[PDB]
């Protein structure tokens, strides 16, 4: 098996997760991954504290439990234009997720993640790709996806 992730980095101890759906990313396997580094669920508290210290992604994160945009500066350039808890407001489909691991502190760290040491064993290959600084690999278990890549028995109705 094998799944492609994707985050953008954990500063102040906080990582935003993703699962190779760029904005059409669901709960399911994102939040699988925000656990995978021992995390929880975008809260208000881990993600005021991560944008008070430099800390954003410029698109759609999933918050505690909405599609949100950081926004800790009144200077509205990456979402829109609404600062905080930016809202999505456009074509029906999913996003990206975010998730504060007790793994790292308070403090900003980009290191090489590809850990999720809160998974279980499996050949998932578990690569986290690091927005657009880095890309690690690792072999594991969270998504339990077989079907992506094996298919058994396809699917046939509409003729």
């Amino acid at each position: 098996a094998q799944i492609d992730l994707n985050i953008t980095c954990r500063f102040a101890g906080v990582f935003h997760v993703e699962k190779n759906g760029r904005y059409s990313i669901s709960r399911t396997e994102a939040a699988d991954l925000c656990k995978a580094f021992n995390s929880t669920l975008p809260t208000m508290a881990q993600m005021e504290k991560a944008l008070s210290i430099g800390f954003e992604t410029c698109r759609y994160g999933f918050i505690e439990g909405h599609v949100v945009i950081p926004r800790i500066h009144p200077n509205s350039i990456c979402a829109a234009n609404n600062t905080g808890v930016y809202i999505l407001t456009s074509n029906t489909s999913q996003y990206d997720t975010y998730c504060f691991n007790a793994s790292a502190p308070p403090e900003e760290d980009c290191t090489s993640v590809t850990d999720l040491p809160n998974a279980f064993d499996g050949p998932i290959t578990i690569t986290i790709v690091n927005r657009d600084g880095t890309r690690y690999v690792q072999k594991g278990e969270y998504r339990t996806n077989p079907e992506d890549i094996y298919p058994s028995n396809p699917t046939d109705d509409d003729v």
